[PDB]
Order: C-alpha cells, then sequence, then structure tokens
C-alpha cells in the first residue's frame, strides 16, 4: 500500500467534493452540474460554462492552482499503482 | 516495439467505447462522438458537454480511466515521429 | 526554499502581465482578465477569446511564454500543500 | 546547441503552419484566427470554436494526436534551455 497514494486519493476526493458545493451553493448547478464542472475544470479538459459570479471565479482561480496538482498527482498514482499493474496482469499468457 | 502497439491497442479501444457511448446515449454523430471522446481525453476540451445525467458520469469515469493512457500514447507517438527527423539532421 | 518562492514570484508577475494586457486591450474587467490569464496558461481554457488581432497574437506568445512557468508552479504548490498530509499519515 | 530542441522547434513550426494553413482553407477562418486555433489545439487550452466540418473533425482528431506531443516536447526543453539558464542568469547578483 502506497501511503502517498492514499492521501492523495482522499485529498482529491475532498477536493472534488468541495468544489461540488461550491459551485451548487455560489452558481447555482445541480450537484451532478457541479460535479461535473469540478472535474473538468482540474482535470483541463475545461467546460462550455464559465463561473459567473466574481466570486466563483476567484474560488475557481484558487481551487485550479491548488487542484490541478493534486489531481494531477493522483492520476500518475493511479496509472503506476493501478492501472499499469492491471494492463500489465492483462496481458500474461494464462 | 509492443509497448507502443499495446498503447495504440488500448487508445483504440478507449476511444471506440467513447464513440459508441456518445453516439447512442448522448445522440451525437459518430464524428462527433469521436470528436468528443478524443478532446476529453487530450484535455483540449469542447464547446458542448453532456445533456444527460448519464452522460455526464460516464465522462467523469471514461476521464480518469482513459486521460494517464492517452498521455502515455501521445508521449510514445511523438518520440516515434520525432525519432527520424533527429536521426536524420545528426 | 527559495525554489518555490521564486515560481511563485514569476507566476505572480506574468498573471499580473496578463491582467493588465487583458483588461486595457481587449476590455474586460480585471477580474475577467485574471481569470481570463490564469484559465490559459493553466490550459484549462475558456468560453471566450481575444477578439482583436493583438490581444491574439499576445495570447500565442503568453502561452508560450507561461505555460511552462505555471506547470512548474503547479507542481511545487503541489508538493508543499500534501506534504504536510503526507507527513501526518505516516 | 541541442539537435533534439532544434528539430523540435522546426517541426513545431511546421505543424503550425500545417494548422494554419488548413484552418483557414478548410474552415474558412482568417489566417490569424486559424494560427490561434492550432496553438490553443496543440496546447490543450482549447477554443470557443470547434471544426465545423467533418473534414475539420477528422484532421483536428490527428492533428491532436501529433501536435500535442510535439509541441509539449517543444515547451519542454524551451523551459529547460532557454528560460531556466535565462531566469537563473538574471537572478545572478551582479
Ligand atoms: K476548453
Ligand atoms: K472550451
Ligand atoms: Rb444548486
Ligand atoms: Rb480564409
Ligand atoms: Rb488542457
Ligand atoms: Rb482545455
Amino acid at each position: 500500500k502506497d501511503k502517498e497514494f492514499q492521501v492523495l486519493f482522499v485529498l482529491t476526493i475532498l477536493t472534488l467534493i468541495s468544489g461540488t458545493i461550491f459551485y451548487s451553493t455560489v452558481e447555482g448547478l445541480r450537484p451532478i452540474d457541479a460535479l461535473y464542472f469540478s472535474v473538468v475544470t482540474l482535470t483541463t479538459v475545461g467546460c462550455d460554462i464559465s463561473p459567473q459570479t466574481d466570486f466563483g471565479k476567484i474560488f475557481t482561480i484558487l481551487y485550479i492552482f491548488i487542484g490541478i496538482g493534486l489531481v494531477a498527482g493522483f492520476i500518475h498514482k493511479l496509472a503506476v499503482n493501478v492501472q499499469l499493474p492491471s494492463i500489465l496482469s492483462n496481458l500474461v499468457p494464462r
């Protein structure tokens, strides 16, 4: 078990929870839409919508700067600790 | 190089999976479904988004499932594409 | 850590430079100019684009000038932000 | 002088030239807008516009897959061979 991976996972879940609550409260999005906006923002995919309120713009700025680094670290650890071992195991002739 | 070959195959299958899902669930044309799948997993982004809740949840999982895969494929593809030029001018 | 400090400063100045340019040349409000600068250099992207040719050329140069800087800053910021949690649960 | 950096530079310039010509021809954009769309696409920033024609969609797909890797490699080499040495030199007390 990788502690760095566990922390990055919990931090990402809390980050996405925080984003969902914020955008559904301040920007008036449905929780599902708020979660989607948080995910596509922190993975840098982006969305067709932007925050309308100045508070949403400021939060999104800070959210982006801390969130991108965490999610990116989680995606890296997810690739090397889970997806890559699973791919390798699944390529073994049995 | 079997490393690049497997990354290609995985990327193809992932993109196929997205094209099928978005063309059937989100009603996009196949070419538009593929485009959405590609720009989503490469993080270029689109000027549309899934309008169904089912499509939103899928795109979230689709991103985490495929974003790292496509990143690895783009890297290996870059190496193979530029290596002839590096070797020629060297 | 002076490494993180200099990356912070450089990022601040780059973002300030974009906010000034986009608020004056592209007529955005300062907060919107900053938002555009941030989402452009982090590659999140925006639902607008510069409408003047001068703004387009600037954003092209602005991307190549700052994209690598912000990437390095986001990495160092990530390390500093998560390191207390790593150490606490270890 | 770094040959890898030189090749990555020339390849990026040719890639952006190719994109500009394509999008101004097939998608009917002004050359400046075509170049902008090529840059923001290959850096993954994205644009508010998407290709309208099916040929533009297919080209953009292939363009993205080859273009992102090259531009990303150029940006890396630009950071380590040019921007970072320049920053370090500019931080030297004189
Ligand atoms: K975008
Ligand atoms: K967009
Ligand atoms: Rb809400
Ligand atoms: Rb044109
Ligand atoms: Rb991106
Ligand atoms: Rb984007």
